[PDB]
C-alpha cells in the first residue's frame, strides 16, 4: 500500500482546490474514505475548515 | 494572487510528503510564511498534526 | 510566459479533477483566462463539455 | 474506482506537456486507452488539438 | 507497467524535496525499490547527489 | 528564490515523463537552463541517462 500513499497525494491536491482560502484538514482519516471509490467534490467540501 | 495559489499546490505536496501518516492542518497562516519565503522541509514538518 | 507554461500545468490538473470523466477542451485562451486572475472551480465546469 | 482517476491526473500533464502551444483534447477513452497500457509521448501527440 | 510508472513520478518530486540544492539521482532499480515498499525521507537522503 | 524553486518541481515531472525508466541525473545546470527559458523534448533528452 504505497498505493494509499500515491492515492493521498492526489487527494491533499484536490482537497486544496477544494477548499480554497479557507484551508483544510487532513486526517488519514479522509484517505481510507476517499482512496476506495472515488469521493465526489461535494463530499470534499465536508474537510474544510 | 495566482502565485500563491500555484506556490499553495506546492506546498501542500511537500506537507503532505513530510507528515505522511500524521497528517495536517492547512490554513493561510502557513501560505503566508512558505510561499513568501521558501520553507524547508524542518520546518514543514513542524505542522504535521 | 514563464508564468503561464508553469500556471498552465496546474490550469489542466483543476481542469481534469473538475470535468471528470466529461472530460475538457484545453485551448490556450482558458489560460489567458484563468492565468491572470483565478478561476473558481465553478468557473472552470464552464469549460467541461 | 481511483486507480483510474490517479493516472489520469498524470496523463493530463504528460499531454500539457507534449501538446504544449497545440493545446488538447481529454476525454474518459484516452484514459482508458492510456492507463490500461503506458502511452510512449510519441502515441500522445495524438490527442494534439 | 502503469502503476509503477505512475509511483516514480511521485518518487522523483520527494527526491526534489528532499535533495534541495544537491541534487538527486535515480534508476529504475530504485523506483522498483521504494514502489514496492515506502521509503522514509531518511532513506530517501541516500539518492541525492 | 521561490519561482526557481516552483519551476523546478515542474521541470522534474518533465524530465520524469520525457525519461521514464531511464533516470536521469538532476543538478543545478538543468534548472539554470531549463527554468530561465523552456527547453524542448528533445533538449530535456539529454539529461536522460
Ligand atoms: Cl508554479
Ligand atoms: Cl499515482
Ligand atoms: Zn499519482
Ligand atoms: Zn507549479
Amino acid at each position: 500500500f504505497v498505493n494509499q500513499h500515491l492515492c493521498g497525494s492526489h487527494l491533499v491536491e484536490a482537497l486544496y482546490l477544494v477548499c480554497g482560502e479557507r484551508g483544510f484538514f487532513y486526517t488519514k482519516g479522509i484517505v481510507e474514505q476517499c482512496c476506495t471509490s472515488i469521493c465526489s467534490l461535494y463530499q470534499l467540501e465536508n474537510y474544510c475548515n
